[PDB]
């Protein structure tokens, strides 16, 4: 039968992890969602003719115990690494997320997609070239998104599934 995949959405507080996840799951933009809530959601989709069940963890940062962070990174099969295009610190944080996930999984080959969110807002500080160069250095896709307009949202999640499939079918 069909397969379930564990996706994990990571990134600095305020980049739009919850807004992106809720758009995919519930098809609306949520303006105020408590930044300290971490929850998971299921969604069945068909990608490349094959039916999937996505189990998506919307992370929120520090855990009661760091061992719990390590556990969700170990069971996670692919990671949406989200920054906001108007927040340079959130982009620099991607370096740390890439390192930490590889470190916890003790692996050099971890499915990931780099997501630059909030493209509909003014005063961008992270240029597309910067992000394209970084994703290229990791060997992963880069997608620009807006949780408000839905630009790129489905693309980002479905591309991550394709990356998971490529890793498993190696
Ligand atoms: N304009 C705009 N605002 C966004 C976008 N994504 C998130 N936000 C806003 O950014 C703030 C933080 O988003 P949230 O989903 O809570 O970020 P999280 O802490 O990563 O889960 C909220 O006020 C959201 O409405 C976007 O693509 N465009
Ligand atoms: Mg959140």
């Amino acid at each position: 039968g069909m397969t379930e995949y564990k996706l994990v959405v990571v990134g600095a507080g305020g980049v739009g992890k919850s807004a992106l996840t809720i758009q995919l799951i519930q098809n609306h933009f949520v303006d105020e969602y408590d930044p300290t809530i971490e929850d998971s959601y299921r969604k069945q989709v068909v990608i490349d003719g094959e039916t999937c069940l996505l189990d998506i963890l919307d992370t929120a940062g520090q855990e009661e115990y760091s061992a719990m962070r390590d556990q969700y990174m170990r069971t996670g099969e692919g990671f949406l690494c989200v920054f906001a295009i108007n927040n340079t610190k959130s982009f620099e944080d991607i370096h740390h997320y890439r390192e930490q996930i590889k470190r916890v999984k003790d692996s050099e080959d971890v499915p990931m997609v780099l997501v630059g969110n909030k493209c509909d807002l003014p005063s961008r500080t992270v240029d597309t070239k910067q992000a394209q160069d970084l994703a290229r250095s990791y060997g992963i896709p880069f997608i620009e998104t807006s949780a408000k307009t839905r630009q790129g949202v489905d693309d980002a999640f479905y591309t991550l599934v394709r990356e998971i499939r490529k890793h498993k079918e190696k």
